[PDB]
């Protein structure tokens, strides 16, 4: 399903976004319950809000600040507060238009909060 930044909400299955990359991490290893998996933080966000991506697996470390993706089957979950969006195995990550897309100073800092 479509969806804009300030509407995420815990536990979206599949999800859609176009968003520019504000922030990109380096990767690192986190521990699971399933073993040691590797991953990579970015902020990323549009016109509507700003939210934090785990990019797990192939995804970890592939993408940097100021470039505008298409993210397409992502899932959102709930951690300390926040809605947190991720890319896995079955997302697919696309450069996006760029065509008047906001900057960072057009893009709001609120963030998705879990209820």
């Amino acid at each position: 399903m479509e969806e804009k930044v300030g509407n995420l909400k815990p536990n979206m299955e599949s999800v859609n976004v176009t968003v520019r990359v504000l922030e990109a991490s380096e990767a690192r290893q986190i521990q699971t319950k399933n073993g040691v998996r590797t991953i990579s933080e970015a902020i990323v966000g549009d016109e509507t809000g700003r939210v934090k991506l785990t990019l797990w697996g192939k995804h970890a470390g592939s993408i940097k600040e100021g470039q505008v993706v298409k993210i397409e089957n992502a899932w959102t979950t709930a951690f300390k507060g926040q809605v947190q969006l991720n890319a896995g195995s079955k997302t697919k990550i696309a450069e996006a238009s760029e065509d008047g897309f906001p900057e960072s100073s057009q893009i709001p800092e609120n963030t998705p909060t879990a209820p």
